[PDB]
Order: structure tokens, then sequence, then C-alpha cells
């Protein structure tokens, strides 16, 4: 970590003990943040400390010898101490539904800063590639299983030029399974595709890489008709045909290079998390003096 680092992360674990039990009572809904895969997120106001949060819903139904359980283990499941994990506040259940209560990023995901911006440059990707990295880093040693993807939509930033992930250690489904395995868990997954389920970093790289080129060039890189055809035959074009590449003549070599290596077919020849962080565009990003608040804030009228 850094000075201001540890600082911010102290702070939030300052204002997080304050807070104290969640209960849903003591909210009052501002607005809505975004939609999600699995329930709707908004932007809510804690009464008691005034302190703005953001509350994801999870619709799902937890017997009452199962909740006390549940809410430990979600706890538990969202304790992080990194300044590159978004910061986490509770979790409660009232009424057939769960609450997460998270650290509002004012900034929103990057899928939506991808839509005001039309794209965004490369110097800026640079910041966001370190700060996935290290985000993958932190949460492969404290997970060994994740259970979300690398997408815009799952990376969030706010206006102190902060990026983080979401917890990939959490997701709806995985909760669902928790209640589950109290009246008895069944998995009819074979062997391999349990194996295939807990993909290795090589997955969340491709995942990075993939973003990385949504993200500069304003769209995802791999256009699809509608209906169960079309999504077989893109699918079909992921496995089988050369992964996608940025406009040539556009961007640098070291960022022509790096998404590259991040969308080789092969995993076994796919650049892992080490060769990445020493790679020639990390290195330039981190050397880079970016103003990443000040380019946001203009970018969707933050201040
Ligand atoms: N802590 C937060 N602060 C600000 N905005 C947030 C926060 N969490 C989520 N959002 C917004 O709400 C949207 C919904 O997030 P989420 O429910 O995780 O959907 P999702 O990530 O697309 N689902 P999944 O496919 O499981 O990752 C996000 O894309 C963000 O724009």
């Amino acid at each position: 970590m850094t000075l201001q680092q540890r600082k911010r992360l102290e702070a939030f674990l300052t204002q997080k003990q304050k807070v104290g039990e969640l209960k849903d009572d003591d909210f009052e809904k501002i607005s809505e943040l975004g939609a999600g895969n699995g329930g709707v997120v908004f932007k809510v106001s804690h009464k008691p400390s005034g302190l703005v949060m953001a509350r994801k819903l999870i619709h799902l139904e937890i017997k009452p010898a199962i909740r006390n359980q549940i809410i430990r283990e979600l706890q538990v499941l969202h304790e992080s101490n990194s300044p590159y994990i978004v910061g986490f506040y509770g979790a409660f259940y009232s009424d057939g539904e769960i609450s997460i209560c998270m650290e509002h990023m004012d900034g929103g995901s990057l899928d939506q800063v991808l839509k005001k911006a039309g794209r965004i440059p490369e110097q800026i990707l640079g910041k966001v590639s370190i700060a996935v990295i290290k985000g993958l880093t932190y949460l492969r040693e404290k997970h060994k299983i994740m259970h979300r993807d690398v997408k815009p939509s799952n990376i969030l930033v706010n206006s102190r030029g902060e990026i983080k992930l979401c917890d990939f250690g959490v997701s709806g489904q995985l909760i669902d399974s928790m209640a589950n395995s109290f009246v008895g868990t069944r998995s009819y997954m074979s062997p391999e595709r349990l194996q295939g389920t807990h993909y290795s970093v090589q997955s969340d790289i491709w995942s990075m890489g993939l973003s990385l080129v949504e993200m500069a060039v304003g769209r995802y890189p791999i256009g699809s008709g509608s209906g169960s055809m079309a999504i077989f035959e893109l699918l079909d074009y992921i496995v089988n045909e050369p992964p996608p590449k940025l406009p040539s003549g556009v961007f640098s070599l070291e960022f022509q290079d790096f998404v590259n290596k991040c969308l080789i077919k092969n995993p076994a020849e796919r650049a892992d998390l080490k060769q990445l962080m020493v790679h020639a565009f990390i290195k330039r990003s981190d050397a880079e003096e970016v103003d990443f608040a000040g380019w946001l804030c203009s970018t969707i009228g933050l201040n």
C-alpha cells in the first residue's frame, strides 16, 4: 500500500465501526444507481450516520433458522481490506430479500462512463489496468474461486480518482447455493464441467483484455445478431476463431501488445499476472502522471 491508500482504508473502517447494526428502517432511498444481473442497485442514505451508501438487493427467501448463519457468512465473504476492492458496510435481511450495503462510488461503473465518454483514452485505461491487476491479485489470495467476471460493469470509479473491483468472492448465485446447502447441496455437474467453472486467473486476464479493447474502441469488439442462433454463433466464434484486436494505427505499440497477450486463445501461452505487471504498457503507465479524477469529472460532469 501507500500512505494515502492505508489512510483512506483506515478512515473507511472507522466509518464502518460507527454505523453499527444495519436495519432497513434506517435507510432513505435517494436514486437508483444501476440495474444488475441479479437485482437493482440503489443510492441510499443511512440516516443515523448520514452516510451515503450503495444498496444492492437480492430477491431470495431465507428461513429464520438459516438466516443468522447466512448473514454471518455474508459478512465474512465481503471482508476486504484492499484499495482496489469496493468497500463493504454490512449485510442484512428483511421481507424476502437481502441487502448488501457497500461504499458508494460516485463515478459509477466503467460501462456507464464509456457511454458518456464514447471511448476511453489509452493512458486512462493504463491506470485502470493497474488497478484491475492488483485487485485480481488480492482476490485470488483471499478466494480460491471467483464468482464474477472482469467487465466494464464490474469496475467502479469515483471522484477521488480511485478505481475498484466489485468483490468477486460473492455473487447472487453463490448466496442462493448457500441457502440451499442447509437443505442439502446437490450438484449434478461432471468433474470436467466443475473444473471449467473453477477457472484460473488466466480467464480473468482474458476478460480484462476484452474489456480493455471494448473501452478503447467504445464498443464490445465482437459483433453478434439477435436470437438463440446468433448467440451460439458468437460463442462458437470466441472459442474457435481469432481474438479481436485494436484498430491499427490508433493506439501505442505497448497497449496493442498488452491486450493481444491477454487475448491469446491458448491459456498456457496467454500472459499471466506476473508477466503483465512488468509489461512495457504497465511500466509506462505506472510512470505516467495521469489525472484520472480530472478526466473523470470533465467526462461525466462530476463537478
Ligand atoms: N458501490 C457502488 N457504487 C456505485 N454504483 C454501483 C455500486 N455497485 C453497483 N453500482 C452500479 O450498479 C450497477 C449494477 O451492479 P451489479 O448489480 O453488480 O450488476 P452486474 O455487475 O452487471 N451483475 P454481475 O453480472 O453479477 O456482475 C453497476 O453496473 C454499477 O453501475
